């Protein structure tokens, strides 16, 4: 009675036992993805909590450059000290509301891999780019739009040449923006586990959106609708949106397969799918 976990499946390894076993694969799957989501949410939440404790008057952010600074500096290495242990964060970052501070003002803080050490960096300058352009500010305009915490969904950011998630909380002071904390994760961190995922022969894993928009799928383009690429993923769209069927067996037909899938609602808010050809789970 030394169990052992299972090591390379050898090619060719009931129908409601196969269900069970999809079911538990996709929970087991989605805490694996999780675990870099919410390693880099409870940093930021800390290290907000320090500043807006820190923040005691908002009002002097707009006058005086001596106070934004002074609370920078103070803030600097709470953030450097809580970034350096996350495993997983790519970058770390306080910036203010660019209506009435100077426009690389802050933190920014950047390494190459989890094995580096991070550095803080001249932050990016607002005053060189529109709001609406995502691939260099949105960071800062998204979130502070939402008005809340915000997992933005991936996007190439150009100031460092990376395809990241980022995790960014608002600092507000009594409904008014003053600023952001926020943390980004490499997307291939996520996408290298998809990768690895299988069940049955052919089964395979891979990350929608709430609407159906892809995030991740080895055969779809990114940020297509899944129900362009075969109207029979209406269904699947129509699961995504149903807080009920989370976690159930959903069957849908697809590119001439009759097929089953189990999602999961994951930290930043995406779903992953679990998919597999029926055949596959009968017996
Ligand atoms: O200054 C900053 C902050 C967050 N993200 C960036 O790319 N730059």
């Amino acid at each position: 009675h030394h169990h052992h976990s299972s090591g390379l499946v050898p090619r060719g390894s009931s129908y409601e036992d196969s269900q069970q076993e999809m079911q538990l694969k996709c929970v087991s799957q989605s805490d694996e993805l999780d675990t870099m989501m919410q390693n880099v949410s409870q940093s930021v939440e800390m290290v907000y909590s320090i500043a807006v404790a820190k923040l005691e008057h908002a009002a002097s952010f707009r006058t005086s450059k001596d106070y934004v600074d002074t609370y920078t500096k103070q803030m600097l290495p709470i953030l450097m000290q809580s970034a350096q242990n996350t495993k997983g964060a790519l970058t770390a970052y306080i910036r203010y509301n660019p209506e009435f501070t100077e426009p690389t003002s802050g933190l920014f803080l950047t390494r190459d891999n989890s094995d580096s050490e991070f550095e803080s960096v001249t932050p990016t300058d607002f005053s060189m780019y529109d709001p609406s352009d995502v691939e260099h500010v949105g960071w800062y305009y998204i979130p502070v739009q939402n008005g809340k915490e915000t997992w933005m969904e991936p996007y190439l950011n150009s100031n460092i040449g990376v395809y990241m998630i980022s995790y960014v909380i608002p600092i507000e002071v009594d409904g008014e923006s003053i600023g952001i904390i926020g943390m980004d994760i490499d997307f291939s961190e996520f996408t290298d586990t998809i990768d690895s995922l299988s069940i049955f022969d052919s089964g395979y894993g891979f990350l929608v959106n709430e609407s159906g928009k892809v995030m991740y799928h080895k055969d779809l383009e990114i940020g297509s609708n899944l129900a362009d690429a075969d109207s029979g993923l209406q269904s699947v769209v129509d699961a995504l949106g149903n807080e009920q069927t989370e976690e159930t067996a959903v069957s849908y037909t697809y590119q001439g397969k009759d097929k089953v899938m189990y999602y999961k609602t994951l930290e930043n808010g995406m779903k992953f799918v679990l998919t597999a050809p029926k055949t596959e789970l009968q017996e």
